[PDB]
């Protein structure tokens, strides 16, 4: 996260840290819990990865330190891509993990509310987004989970900014017109978690932008709302 501060304790209680065990245990990528046994995060974050068995999940985490070889994570069972997904910058850029044991929820990990679909004709005004990811194009994964407020970008701007590309509705944008505050490198898959009558909703998922936090380029996420049937087909299935 560019611009941001320090996180505390719990404050982003479904904000999780996927890690890749190949070749050396690492942070992979952010997501969000939404369910006892599902994360929601982005498909860009599985290129290269052959197996789940390679995955662990960490919730309840503010400090990567509180990371060692003796702190519990859930495994993966599954991992389930969009099918429409070819690459972040053309969208359906999202995914789900089946956890192979269910999450306890308390006040160190819980779900975020999935908008709803009346919830697509609401304005959201307060916005962050969060995560372990660079202060700067050329940085480091950071130790403490950083946050940002960020304003929502109407779709007819956001194209205005991105000559070249097709930014589709299946799209949401977040950034200030001067820049500053935006996520980076290792923030992707994580939320960007709108607060609306006292309720914290799942509005995107952080997936790719050109350069970090520069003016006139907002972040890029997907759209949680247009695919809240796409979730429910997934973790609902009979
Ligand atoms: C010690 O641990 C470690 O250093 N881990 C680690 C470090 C960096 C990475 C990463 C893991 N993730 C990628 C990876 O592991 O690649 C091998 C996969 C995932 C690859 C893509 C990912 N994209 C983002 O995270 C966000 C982009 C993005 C999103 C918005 Cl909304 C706005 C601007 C953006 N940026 C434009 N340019 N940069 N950001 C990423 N790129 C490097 C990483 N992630």
């Amino acid at each position: 996260i560019v611009g941001g501060t320090a996180s505390v304790r719990g404050e982003w209680p479904w904000q999780v840290t996927l890690h890749t065990t190949s070749p050396t245990q690492r942070h992979l990528c952010g997501g969000s819990i939404i369910g006892n046994q599902w994360i929601l995060t982005a498909a860009h974050c599985f290129y290269g990865v052959e197996s789940p068995k390679i995955l662990r999940v960490y919730s309840g985490i503010l400090n990567q330190s509180e990371i060692k070889e003796d702190t519990s994570f859930f495994g993966v069972q599954e991992i389930i891509i969009h099918d429409q997904y070819k690459m972040a910058e053309s969208g359906y850029d999202i995914a789900l993990l089946k956890l192979e044991t269910t999450v306890g929820y308390g006040d160190s990990q819980r779900p975020i509310c999935l908008p709803s679909k009346g919830d697509r004709n609401v304005i959201y005004t307060d916005c962050w987004v969060t995560g372990w990811g660079y202060r700067k194009l050329r940085d480091k994964i950071q130790n403490t989970l950083q946050k940002a407020k960020i304003p929502l970008v109407t779709n007819e701007e956001c194209q205005k900014r991105y000559r070249g590309h097709k930014i589709t509705h299946k799209m949401i944008c977040a950034g200030y017109r001067e820049g500053g505050k935006d996520a980076c490198k290792g923030d992707s898959g994580g939320p960007l978690s709108c607060k609306h009558n006292e309720v914290w909703h799942l509005v995107g998922i952080t997936s790719w932008g050109e350069g970090c936090a520069q003016r006139e380029r907002p972040g890029v996420y997907t759209n949680v709302v247009e695919y809240v049937d796409w979730i429910l087909e997934k973790t609902q299935a009979v």
